[PDB]
């Protein structure tokens, strides 16, 4: 997706998530895992989340893994 965050989410959103991607660092844009809920709505985790690796394993066992 041609997104571009600049601001990250740090707290483990609620909804469940349908589709990630893990965005480069580049001079205007933030690296992070960006997540796209239910509701279409998408927030742009810190790399550093210390619940993001167990979202994600929760994630792959339902058949959704980071492009």
């Amino acid at each position: 997706p041609g997104v571009c965050f600049k601001v990250l989410t740090t707290k483990e959103p609620k909804a469940n998530i349908k589709r990630c991607y893990n965005l480069p660092k580049t001079n205007n844009c933030l690296k992070c895992v960006l997540f796209v809920d239910a509701s279409n709505r998408m927030k742009c985790i810190d790399p550093n989340a210390s619940w993001l690796a167990e979202r994600l394993y929760r994630l792959k066992e339902k058949g959704v893994t980071c492009r």
